């Protein structure tokens, strides 16, 4: 098995994208329960990366770096192994499209994903 | 009274783009005790927000929607008033190119710049 496999290449963290012959677990974190492994995920997503259906349902209402660098609590510190920026913050749903609650239980499904992994 | 109606026209529900003739807290939020309101910011920035010097210069490195949903703490209820999304996460800054350095010191400015207003 393997559990360091993103270790054998280099590829740009910003414009990470997993791909259906790529372990999702690798590219972005694998599920558990705390943040630093990842609290959103789903057992088909695992499957397909990006080839997985819905996934572009997200990808639509997402925001741009206009409110991550403006409310979303901006700070950082200079290391000597390289700068660590953080982000924390709140946004509503889209709230107005007739997709809302198909938008919200697809999430859920997602975060929720390890409460129903065996 | 309400009276407002510009609300009726189509606006970016998430990507929002601050103008010249716009005010860059009303796109955020006012600056002030709450960490939601964007308390950061540069008294320059509020000038013309999409149009201030180095603009181009911070979504250089913005995590695209890929990396922005998945290992950031992602969790939201659905309560009555509407679903709340959160985030918890950190990132690493664009290190590997020689604008970096000054990247760094035109962030620092909105982070230290908010403690220096009137």
């Amino acid at each position: 098995t393997k559990k360091s496999a993103a270790e054998a290449s280099k590829k740009p963290r910003q414009k990470r994208t997993a791909t259906k012959q790529y372990n999702v677990t690798q590219a972005f974190g694998r599920r558990g329960p705390e943040q630093t492994q990842g609290n959103f995920g789903d057992q088909d997503l695992i499957r397909q990366g990006t080839d997985y259906k819905h996934w572009p349902q997200i990808a639509q209402f997402a925001p741009s770096a206009s409110a991550f660098f403006g409310m979303s609590r901006i700070g950082m510190e200079v290391t000597p192994s390289g700068t660590w920026l953080t982000y924390h913050g709140a946004i509503k749903l889209d709230d107005k499209d007739p997709q809302f609650k198909d938008n919200v239980i697809l999430l859920n499904k997602h975060i929720d994903a390890y409460k129903t992994f065996p």
